[PDB]
């Protein structure tokens, strides 16, 4: 891989990865303080899935209801509530790794880090993107709801995903920190479908600048184009359109790399028009959308 | 991505990264103890790199020579030895964060994580794979020499490389924690060239596995082969020669998966004989070589 994908640390979460059990059902949670956050859904069985009555589920629960294991330590839960999608469960004990922290909710195409964990052990860390239909690729198993996804700012853990679960067809949709989802998803095991996804246009014409910067432009040419003309190929292809604020988002590596940001797009127009003909891109075959203008400066930076 | 790429959660590591600095050199350090490792080229000038007498430019610095800062507290070099290609620097404070550790040296084609350092603090976590001719593939910028690459067991952090230099063509070389390089490679700034890489066959049948656990299989066939008829194959497209302890490897993966080891390789045998024709493979267009049977049975369990 000429342009390798880069997680951020984990350390600052690491700390952070609890267990939460409620009958047969154990995934994983987020103590910060002395408050631990979970899906929902752990108070649902397979059956209650199917459509579940939470406010009612909820009901039926005590505090001596959930288990919650902080390594080999039990937390002692002393109060349960229920903020939109997500469990807060209050514990006795502050968390003492509780690090420097804020929930943001991250815009389609913005990317971030997970740390996959099962059964309240990290396993390991993952680099992705939330796609344009509000969906996440990858793979994740039985246990890994709860997992979180983050980036980090210097000292500033910043909380953007929890994993709730597996569609249909695999991929995964899930909530920010306040438990609100991302798309139109509910955490309720029907037939919904994600809207047909896209390309991450603004991150694919990052990755043409990481290219670049690395030496390998060969794509490049001497043609430019315009937000009209491109988004019209835009829209042949299935790429998302491009809009002022992408460009002016593009500058900084524009005004380092000596292309300007509607030449960049001249040239991923070609791209998509003649294909790459066996030719390669950063030890790649075809365009990548998971790296954003931020990612590219920093990964450079 | 149909299957990601994952990396060891860092935590454990990061609470050993150091800034070392000789004169207007600076690069990253690993506290381990009370000793703090880091490529021994940190006393060298760019001058010094044409050809340099490590022996004798040691012998002209003294522990005062060596500048250690453990985030913002700056720590005390009581002493100065050399380690094959590593500088040994014995420092008047044990690190506090120091976890449980091995120091361990890979063969090649196995995998490992790097924390990529800059200035002594971390920056973001890859995965990668020692290839074939003792060379890591990626992107290393100027002072991120000394960063480390590792594998985690359970609770134990085992060391097996630490970033020394960029070779000409953009690869990089470096050491296991005693100081001995992977592969021919000396630190030295000379016209030092790598031996013609190979694709690491072992990876790939381990990937096409992973692919078929996840439904894709469209590669298999009903054929089969041998050893010897497949390293024919394999000698043509420049792949690794199969030997008998690489199928052994593959069984746990073949009993889980109803597929015998030899009838993968006649899947392979095919793909390279034939390629892929537009159809992919795990949302990839190229055989993956950078995960091996442990990081798949790993990832799938």
């Amino acid at each position: 891989s000429g342009f390798r994908k880069m997680a951020f640390p984990s350390g600052k979460v690491e700390g952070c990865m609890v267990q939460v059990t409620c009958g047969t059902t154990t995934l994983n949670g987020l103590w910060l303080d002395d408050t631990v956050y979970c899906p929902r859904h752990v108070i649902c069985t397979a059956e209650d899935m199917l459509n579940p009555n939470y406010e009612d589920l909820l009901i039926r629960k005590s505090n001596h209801s959930f288990l919650v294991q902080a390594g080999n330590v039990q937390l002692r839960v002393i109060g349960h509530s229920m903020q939109n999608c997500l469990l807060r469960l209050k514990v006795d004990t502050s968390n003492p790794k509780t690090p420097k922290y804020k929930f943001v909710r991250i815009q389609p195409g913005q990317t971030f880090s997970v740390l996959a964990c099962y059964n309240g052990s990290p396993s390991g860390v993952y680099q992705c993107a939330m796609r344009p239909n509000h969906t996440i690729k990858g793979s994740f198993l039985n246990g890994s709801c709860g997992s979180v996804g983050f980036n980090i700012d210097y000292d500033c853990v910043s909380f953007c995903y929890m994993h709730h679960m597996e569609l249909p067809t695999g991929v995964h949709a899930g909530t920010d920190l306040e438990g609100k989802f991302y798309g139109p998803f509910v955490d309720r095991q029907t037939a919904q479908a994600a809207g047909t996804d896209t390309t991450i246009t603004l991150n694919v014409l990052a990755w043409l600048y990481a290219a670049v910067i690395n030496g390998d432009r060969w794509f490049l040419n001497r043609f430019t184009t315009t937000l009209n003309d491109f988004n019209l190929v835009a829209m042949k292809y299935n790429y998302e359109p491009l809009t002022q604020d992408h460009v002016d988002i593009l500058g900084p590596l524009s005004a380092q790399t000596g292309i300007a940001v509607l030449d960049m797009c001249a040239a991923l127009k070609e791209l998509l028009q003649n294909g790459m003909n066996g030719r390669t891109i950063l030890g790649s075959t075809i365009l990548e959308d998971e790296f954003t203008p931020f990612d590219v400066v920093r990964q450079c930076s």
